[PDB]
């Protein structure tokens, strides 16, 4: 699927994370320290540039994301 650098394209933008169990665009591990990107989780599905299918994993992710309430690298609405 996509690589670690893909999300760099959405700096200061919002995407949609679609949770899947098979064939993800990105395997995503959520961490509380040392992420690859900081992401703000939005409650509104509006203004999402794009839909990215993500599989939540606990080991060997494509990317590590840290949920932040402020100063994210991008925003994501999860569905």
């Amino acid at each position: 699927g996509y690589g670690k650098g893909y999300l760099a394209m959405f700096k200061n933008k919002k995407v949609r994370f679609k949770v899947v169990n098979s064939f993800p665009d990105l395997k995503v591990q959520f961490v509380t320290s040392f992420p690859d990107y900081k992401v703000k989780i939005s409650n509104s599905s509006s203004f999402c540039e794009e839909t990215i299918k993500i599989q939540v994993v606990t080991s060997f992710p494509d990317v590590k994301l840290q949920k932040v309430t402020s100063f994210g690298d991008f925003e994501a609405y999860i569905d």
